């Protein structure tokens, strides 16, 4: 049972512009997704301060980076607050319509593309490097769901029958054929050190056989 949704026009426009604009500084996608994971971890930590049972679904607060050269995927896993089905449909818990408008207005006023995260829509920078993005998420108040989009104006949501995650979000980047540098250990390490060196949660870069 798969549900197919249209992106709001403004979000489809932002994704088309991310996909089609010439812009060499693609590595910022990883900073943006790690920052999103850190924000989601902050949220579940705050909730746990007054309700410890919020961590019954998992006490560890961390971020894992999992490259897979056979699948040509880079997966960013966090154990943050996760998203409900309603969150996924509502632009993955973002105010993407007004954020896109502000990002657009800022670019006309002299902001840089790398500033996308200041406008709450840093997630969509994934499409700088990914032809398809799958988001697996589990929120304490809902079931496990899979969101997926190859852009082109639509996304899908289905119940996820795969590996239970407990709580958190898994962003699976199906990389473009010419973007496989982001599967190399030394390249990922360089980007994390350059852009994410002060994130307040452990970031573990997995290695491969
Ligand atoms: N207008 C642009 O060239 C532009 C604006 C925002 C973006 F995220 C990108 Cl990649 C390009």
């Amino acid at each position: 049972e798969v549900e197919t949704f249209a992106f709001q026009a403004e979000i489809a426009q932002l994704m088309s512009l991310i996909i089609n604009t010439f812009y060499s500084n693609k590595e910022i996608f990883l900073r943006e997704l790690i920052s999103n994971s850190s924000d989601a971890l902050d949220k579940i930590r705050y909730e746990s301060l007054t309700d410890p049972s919020k961590l019954d679904s998992g006490k560890e607060l961390h971020i894992n980076l999992i490259p897979n050269k056979q699948d040509r995927t880079l997966t960013i896993v966090d154990t943050g607050i996760g998203m409900t089905k309603a969150d996924l449909i509502n632009n993955l818990g973002t105010i993407a319509k007004s954020g896109t408008k502000a990002f657009m207005e800022a670019l006309q006023a002299g902001a840089d593309i790398s500033m996308i995260g200041q406008f709450g829509v840093g997630f969509y920078s994934a499409y700088l490097v990914a032809e398809k993005v799958t988001v697996i998420t589990k929120h304490n108040d809902d079931e496990q769901y899979a969101w997926e989009s190859s852009a082109g104006g639509s996304f899908t949501v289905r119940t996820d029958t795969g590996e239970p995650m407990g709580r958190g979000t898994k962003v699976i980047l199906h990389l473009k054929e010419d973007q496989t540098e982001y599967l190399e250990e030394r390249r990922i390490k360089e980007i994390v050190k350059k852009h994410s060196q002060f994130i307040g949660y452990p970031i573990t870069l997995f290695v491969e056989k």
